[PDB]
């Protein structure tokens, strides 16, 4: 089947997810050690977050973990309590579904309304875990992968960012939980395939048609379930165009930042929004994440606009187009690191910690992913890829240290003299 069963409902893979050879370059490792042996990271880290305040203390409800999640949304992090979040994850997976609606407007996605009247974003599973993106497909031609949404959220926690939105796997009964709970406009788009599998077309801009319908085998369908952001009326949000937006054209495929090396220096560091603050450090952080997962589709940034005065941060969202290729690293994604050569001190330590112990990153990720009910989330072939990409990142960092000095790269806040 092109659209297979949920892997959790299949034969359990007994293979060792880490039976691959890697090893770490000790020359590079030693050069990073030497260039940083006198850096007091502890004192450096304390300025990365100006004021650590949650949404509740700023307001001065916890009936359910949604409200408990919303309340603990901080000024320098989306969440800081893994256990409470893991409880929310459990709720997203197990809570009874009351309504299913087609979401605004993009690829097929549903809004789940649970019995507690809380809500979530649902993205259905299409292909199996082994499926890789067409080499001829552009980033804007790529089909979303629900398991990429899940995997990246976990990786975002493992890296210690916690600026991603809680997402869990869930195997749904298409008949009782989708069809019978669906709105009238969505319900009518359901049908049976020639193989008698249950299918829905839905309505959306990107290939919500009969040919690309989502189909069960016959009536179950795994998907990603992501907790809704708090209401915009209460917690307003900002939508910002990325300076590293790609061209999104097959004729002119080369943006300025892809051909001009000094792009960051002349065109990004000199902008008001990036000249002072945390925004550029965020951009480097999020592109490190996107490079590790091979996400090319980072055209805009999303941020809360609710904490007065204090600086906002980019919400790590929209990861559907991640993990498309296990045999290809797109170094264009990590270009901001190479061009800007600034890096949040905590991020460096996190990366350094994982890098100095081979396979520790993917092992810590595997362990996190294992708690998801829909595991395995990622095909194991992506693990050596992530290790390979991590090593390459450290090489770019070493180049930044040697070219611009460690005191100019590792800053908790960026300030442009000019
Ligand atoms: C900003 O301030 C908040 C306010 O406390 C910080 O949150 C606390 O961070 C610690 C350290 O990660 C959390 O501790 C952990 O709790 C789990 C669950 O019990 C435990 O297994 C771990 O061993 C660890 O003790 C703590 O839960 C968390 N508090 C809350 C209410 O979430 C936050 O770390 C500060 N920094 C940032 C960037 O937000
Ligand atoms: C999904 O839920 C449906 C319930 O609607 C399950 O199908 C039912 O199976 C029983 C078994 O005897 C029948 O009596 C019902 O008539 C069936 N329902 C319908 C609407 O035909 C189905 O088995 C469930 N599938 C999974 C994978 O859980
Ligand atoms: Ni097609």
């Amino acid at each position: 089947p092109h659209q297979p069963i949920p892997p959790s409902l299949g034969e359990k893979d007994l293979s060792d997810p880490f039976n691959f050879l890697f090893s770490s370059n000790k020359i590079t490792l030693r050069k990073l050690y030497d260039l940083t042996k006198n850096v007091d990271f502890d004192q450096l880290r304390q300025n990365e977050c100006k004021k650590n305040i949650t949404l509740s203390k700023f307001w001065e409800p916890e009936d359910d973990n949604w409200e408990r999640f919303y309340s603990n949304i901080g000024s320098c992090s989306v969440y800081s309590d893994d256990q409470m979040i893991d409880n929310l994850l459990h709720d997203l997976n197990t809570s009874p579904i009351k309504h299913v609606h087609i979401m605004d407007g993009t690829q097929v996605k549903f809004v789940f309304t649970f019995k507690n009247d809380k809500q979530a974003v649902f993205k259905p599973m299409r292909f199996g875990r082994d499926y890789e993106s067409d080499p001829n497909h552009f980033y804007f031609s790529d089909f979303e992968r629900h398991h990429a949404e899940i995997a990246t959220f976990h990786l975002d926690r493992v890296l210690g960012f916690r600026r991603a939105i809680p997402t869990v796997g869930r195997v749904l009964n298409m008949t009782t939980e989708l069809f019978e709970k669906a709105e009238k406009k969505l319900k009518k788009t359901f049908f049976f395939s020639p193989a008698k599998n249950f299918c829905f077309v839905s309505r959306c801009d990107y290939y919500c048609d009969t040919t690309h319908a989502i189909c069960g085998l016959p009536d179950m369908k795994e998907g990603s379930v992501q907790v809704f952001l708090p209401d915009e009326s209460a917690v307003p949000r900002k939508h910002n165009r990325s300076p590293y937006r790609r061209t999104y054209s097959k004729k002119n495929q080369v943006a300025e930042w892809q051909s001009s090396m000094n792009y960051c220096t002349d065109k990004v560091k000199t902008k008001r929004q990036y000249a002072h603050g945390r925004r550029l450090l965020d951009l480097v952080d999020i592109h490190i994440l996107d490079y590790l997962i091979g996400n090319q589709d980072r055209h805009h940034f999303e941020s809360f606009n609710v904490f007065n005065d204090l600086p906002s941060y980019a919400i790590h969202l929209d990861h559907g187009r991640a993990f498309g290729r296990s045999d290809f690293d797109d170094d264009d994604i990590i270009l901001p690191l190479r061009q800007c050569c600034i890096l949040r001190p905590s991020t460096f330590q996190t990366l350094m910690n994982f890098y100095s112990t081979p396979k520790s990153l993917t092992k810590a990720l595997h362990e996190s992913l294992s708690k998801d009910p829909a595991h395995p989330i990622l095909a194991y072939k992506h693990y050596p890829a992530m290790e390979r990409r991590l090593a390459k990142i450290m090489s770019h960092i070493l180049e930044c240290f040697e070219s611009r000095g460690v005191a100019e790269v590792l800053v908790a806040e960026y300030n442009n003299p000019d």
